[PDB]
């Protein structure tokens, strides 16, 4: 909507207060004009029609329970936009400042979130498995990263290419979480998963096998569930990424960590310059070796650690 740029205040799903960029024209809208062509957050109103209504508010204060998921979808989209722009000089998902749209209150008791090819969509959870899924900066960033992958590598959502697609989303979800720096970790979805159980999460990057995901190529899933296991076999790549950043010895193979920034640079470069729609894990390893060679040189520690991390997870 055409209007003037304002600044509202609200509370997110985890009860924290934050400022949101809004747009005023009779009502105050969840339209952030300060980032690219805009960040727009919508109310799906417990239905499944998308995007639903551009979120409107009478007074620019967003402290109602109903408001909280919209607040976090809006705010965390902004944080993720800032990560891509400040850290990787990428302007929105398409690199040309595309508008970023999100819908909250999607369906009733919907325990999930997704990128639908055009926008982010967030369930409220049923209240036991999940609370509103936009509550998780790692979740928001995971979903927006699917948009980045769409416009870049274009990794097909099935089998190895699909597990790469997933891992990139978990990788950058986590690196966004670290960038925002509120109790960040190498787990996925902890802020919104199982409110009655502490310390669990949906997936683990540091130890995928904690939730039954493989941490070695030998353990890859080859059935048909989950599009050939895209959220399962992502464990192999997430563990490689974790190793590259943090270091560690995994089935006897020792990896010297090179830190998060370098992880991010290497996988961003691979994503945007070397991966293709049909890339497999072996192709990821080479892309990641080339990206590191490009950035740090053939004989660098960074290249050596990329290779160690892929050896450790059984990917040659
Ligand atoms: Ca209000
Ligand atoms: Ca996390
Ligand atoms: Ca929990
Ligand atoms: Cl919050
Ligand atoms: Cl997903
Ligand atoms: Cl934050
Ligand atoms: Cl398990
Ligand atoms: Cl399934
Ligand atoms: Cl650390
Ligand atoms: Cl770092
Ligand atoms: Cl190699
Ligand atoms: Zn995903």
């Amino acid at each position: 909507i055409t209007g003037t740029s304002t600044v509202g205040v609200g509370r997110g799903v985890l009860g924290d207060q934050k400022n949101i960029n809004t747009t005023y024209s009779t009502y105050y809208y969840l339209q952030d004009n300060t980032r690219g062509d805009g960040i727009f957050t919508y109310d799906a109103k417990y239905r499944t029609t998308l995007p639903g209504s551009l979120w409107a508010d009478a007074d620019n204060q967003f402290f109602a329970s109903y408001d909280a998921p919209a607040v976090d979808a809006h705010y965390y989209a902004g944080v993720t936009y800032d990560y891509y722009k400040n850290v990787h000089n990428r302007l929105s998902y398409d690199g040309n400042n595309a508008a970023i749209r999100s819908s909250v209150h999607y369906s009733q008791g919907y325990n999930n979130a997704f990128w639908n090819g055009s926008e982010m969509v967030y369930g409220d959870g049923d209240g036991q498995t999940f609370i509103p899924l936009s509550g998780g900066i790692d979740v928001v960033a995971h979903e927006l990263t699917h948009a980045v992958t769409d416009y870049t590598a274009g990794l097909i959502y099935q089998n190895e290419s699909g597990a790469i697609n997933e891992a990139i989303s978990d990788i950058f979800g986590t690196l966004v979480e670290f960038y925002a720096n509120k109790n960040p970790d190498w787990e996925i979805g902890e802020d919104v998963y199982t409110p009655g159980i502490s310390g669990d999460s949906l997936r683990s990057m540091s130890d995928p096998a904690k939730y039954g995901d493989p941490d070695h190529y030998s353990k890859r899933y080859t059935g048909t569930q989950d599009n050939g296991g895209v959220h399962i076999n992502s464990g192999i790549i997430n563990k490689a990424a974790y190793l590259i950043s943090q270091g560690g010895t995994h089935y006897g193979v020792s990896v010297v960590g090179i830190g998060r920034d370098k992880l991010g640079k290497i996988f961003y470069r691979a994503l945007t310059q070397y991966l293709t729609p049909t890339s497999n894990f072996s192709q990821l390893r080479a892309a990641a070796v080339q990206s590191a060679t490009d950035l740090y040189g053939s004989t660098s520690q960074e290249v050596a650690s990329v290779k160690q991390a892929f050896d450790a997870v059984g990917v040659k």
